[PDB]
């Protein structure tokens, strides 16, 4: 018999070798490694490479890689629940913050932190019941998650006096702290007629972080087993795509200022409520049901519509990258995980978002307008949670939001253990570039 | 006859859209280099974003379309009463690039006393925060919570061109302006949210007077505050977009989230303690000198002080910047005010602001740490506040927040009449860079 170390106390052994290599990479500061060029100036920044992120890179031929492991070797290696077939989003944090995977044991001890600190202040509550029904449901989210900055360590902690060399400790527990409500939070805004039950249900304290928010969403016990799974699949996959996005790019320059991590994942979920970021898989249900209301339920027939869609003017959505080159490892994990489960390949809807991958690509090949156009996560997400008996598509997006706590609170705890300072760029006016 | 603002600005629009297609056919011209320094020093020097309104001068500050600020105090419109310039004047320049006429800021500040009202919601909200709540963060809730009032939200929903982005999100922006002096207000006073929440303003003021009313600082008998409270607001509206609330906001706003959503984000990161508490810094430290050396001190005792500070390892706040030459003309105007007022220049606590700006440069100089050591706006304006009995320094940021809804809305509305694209960095990882 022998002791198992929990998240923090491994974090703690992994932070010196960062800090060795984080030296030697200060050695080389002066070295020049690309230009800036007017493009990228009005372009948003694209190809600009100026930003550091430890968890994930996107490998343009195998996709977005965990500290060099696919989707597929995380769906292989990482921890399972107590039921099911797919990989635990704890496990995937664990992995993203230490760069090892966890054993069994070591994600039920991190698993039952996140239910025992799940519990919200009653000032929160009120927050919530003062929504009207009207208010977008990631406006809900981004609000209720910055007012959780009064439970903030980080926020107290530096006020009172304390150690740059330390600031990550702090941002570690409020970190854990969101991480275990978050869950809670976005059912409360599913669930606008039971914030005085589902804000105060005790969790089960022996199970994952996904399956009791399925609880608290209304889809727990074993008769709900799937749903769980895919919310688990789900979650892992859409934590972490580098620190580009805009979720966490403004997550890490929130954070920066030094603002606790409940503020800045806020503005990374304010963000994520843009159109052009975290509405994309909301866009492709609405789009999908459109195409089967036109053809009713009839190969060859899909190929019409999306020649039709392209020639005037519109995008096929869930289509395309800049780079990869090769489709979307997370979209194939959420197909593999559809093809064993014989009723949602019976599902009409999902039936014709499979047709249409098969179909499209070859398609807008030959129309040319979209580079790389192969079918990425947004394409089947949608279809998979209307399938569970998701199907108001304006609370998709929560679900993303809390996936993507995942990855760039990870990033945050890095940022602060190697001291990086705030960011600041430097503009320039239109007429400045003459 | 004299167009309103809309108008305005739709008529200086074609040209700057012929001035982007310019910018545009220069593209792969290479204006710097990407250093390993930049990766790591959050993109410090990294000259990588469009702002339109403002461009600091090295030698002579922050300039508004090439205006100085005394370029600004002499051209731009007061008030009906008052030596100061008003907001609303510096919106409309940093808008349109224009200075308008007198007549035209009357019907500007007019729509927006129409239009600050609250929804009920919101006051609902509000009531909801514990009193331990930082008031940044309530500030940035409430902003949030005023998407549920966004024209650009519901028009880019029900299908809206590219071509036309820009009118709902200039009618948000001036909507986000008409309201948030109240929202602020409702910070500041807990306990009568109810009476100031939906108290009518007077339609024939300006926006500062307004803002001065609902603080408890209205009528003939406070009209030298509102002069400050005028000057504060129109001096800190913009300083370029490097910096994090300018930055957060055009980020968040670049993937189509409203204005409302995106000066949330802006100011969750003006709630960052290495953003907006250099008022408060300064304040406590002018304080803390007084306290020391009293009232009747001479040039020697200030210079002591410094020294003093200085050899035990403490730095002077609001002293020093990396590339401007000169005292921020911001600071200057503030002292300018100070010169027409015989009762601030009596204060103890103002004459040793102005004797350790005269004094502490030199000091600085030989000292050699600080460089570029000349007062910043800083500086001055918390004890300019303290002066008129804002003894709170916990809400100067608020404040500070209100000012900085100007120029980060502006660039929204050029953003999106320019039809630029998604801020998206690249990312990389340490191992990465070796």
């Amino acid at each position: 018999s022998t002791a198992e170390p929990d998240l923090k106390t491994a974090l703690k052994a992994v932070i010196p070798a960062k800090r060795e290599l984080f030296k030697q990479v200060k050695e080389r500061s002066d070295e020049v490694i690309g230009e800036v060029k007017v493009a990228n100036v009005i372009g948003g920044m694209r190809g600009l490479k100026s930003m550091l992120w430890e968890g994930s890179v996107l490998d343009p031929e195998e996709g977005i890689r965990f500290h060099g492991k696919t989707i597929k070797d995380c769906q292989k290696e990482l921890p399972k629940g107590t039921s099911g077939t797919e990989m635990l989003p704890e496990a995937m944090f664990w992995l993203l913050l230490t760069g090892q995977v966890p054993s069994t044991n070591q994600v039920r001890a991190f698993s039952r932190e996140l239910a025992e600190q799940s519990h919200l202040p009653q000032h929160i509550l009120d927050l919530i019941k003062s929504f009207p029904r009207s208010m977008h449901p990631m406006t809900q989210l981004s609000i209720a998650v910055a007012a959780l900055n009064t439970e903030s360590k980080f926020a107290k902690a530096y006020e009172k006096g304390l150690s740059k060399a330390d600031y990550w400790e702090p941002t570690f527990d409020d970190s854990i702290s969101l991480l275990a409500k978050i869950p809670r939070v976005a059912a409360l805004v599913f669930r606008p007629d039971e914030v005085d039950q589902v804000g105060t249900q005790a969790l089960d304290a022996s199970q994952d972080w996904s399956y009791n928010f399925a609880e608290l969403l209304g889809k727990g016990g074993k008769e709900n087993q799937d749903f769980h799974d895919l919310l688990r699949l789900y979650l892992a996959l859409h934590g972490d795509h580098e620190g580009g996005n805009v979720s966490a790019h403004a997550t890490h320059l929130v954070g920066s200022a030094l603002s606790d991590p409940f503020l800045s994942y806020s503005a990374g979920l304010l963000g994520l409520a843009g159109p052009l970021h975290g509405l994309a898989a909301q866009e492709v249900l609405r789009w999908i049901l459109a195409m089967q209301d036109k053809i009713g339920t009839k190969d060859d027939d899909v190929r019409n519509y999306l020649w039709d869609t392209l020639k005037s003017g519109r995008v096929v959505p869930g289509y395309g990258h800049a780079v990869l080159r090769k489709p979307d490892p997370r979209f194939q994990a959420l197909m593999d995980f559809a093809a064993t489960r014989p009723d949602v390949l019976a599902n009409p809807v999902f039936q014709l978002v499979k047709k249409n991958s098969e179909i499209a690509p070859a398609v807008l090949t030959e129309h040319g307008k979209t580079k790389n156009p192969h079918p990425n996560v947004d394409a089947a997400s949608g279809v998979l949670f209307y399938h569970y008996g998701f199907q108001q598509p304006l609370y998709y997006t929560v679900t993303f939001g809390v996936s993507r706590a995942l990855g760039p609170l990870v990033q945050l705890i890095w940022d602060r253990a190697l001291g990086l300072p705030i960011e600041r760029p430097k503009s320039i006016n239109l007429l400045g570039l003459k």
